[PDB]
């Protein structure tokens, strides 16, 4: 409804193993070379509210059952949930993602460009 | 909000392989040996509205990527979604179900008793 309703624009949900990759994505989204301001990014925390939620789906993310639960909680209620798939084969991708929007990590800037564009698209709908 | 708002009480979501098992569950829920009436059951169809949705999770259900998508759509918005797991080992169960409610098919009446009780529990909250 409004961009100023939530204190953050993007959230990066990741497993303990992909801490470095998640930090690089946060610095990519905020770091650029009717509110007309820059992207306000953060690393996903408990009770942290943001407009868009980026799920950094990696082999380590799928191995952890809690990350798979958090993925289902993010997709529950329209909305902004951007699943980014890096470091794994397309055959190993969760089969649910066939019928929904996802960003492949084999694209430009390791999929960081397409996720940033997806965030920017959603922010236009607000206020 | 009201039991009379939706034309059905239960819905049984299943893959093409488990048609017989889904029909047996429908006949179990409706067949009994502030509305105080019997359970109105149906086999899950496109645009079919009901209070509770029973996901008949079997090896065939997990093999089909569409059934896994429909499981995510059912868990999206509180609510009544009863996943029933039959014909598969506990190690083969989807890891998301660790942190949420599910009914094991190894229990009384093949898990049909616990799913019926879960439906009856939810119907008390309505009107």
């Amino acid at each position: 409804s409004s961009r100023w309703s939530k204190d953050y624009d993007v959230c990066v949900c990741h497993s303990e193993e992909d801490l470095v990759a998640a930090q690089d994505l946060v610095s990519y989204l905020e770091g650029s070379t009717t509110p007309g301001g820059a992207i306000v990014s953060e690393l996903c925390q408990a009770l942290s509210s943001s407009h868009c939620r980026v799920l950094l789906i990696t082999p380590g993310f799928l191995q952890d059952p809690w990350c798979k639960y958090q993925m289902l909680q993010a997709l529950t209620e329209e909305g902004c949930t951007i699943p980014l798939l890096s470091g794994l084969s397309r055959a190993a991708y969760p089969p649910e993602l066939r019928f929904m929007y996802y960003v492949d990590g084999r694209g430009p800037d390791g999929g960081f460009r397409q996720v940033k564009e997806a965030v920017m698209r959603y922010l236009q709908t607000l206020s």
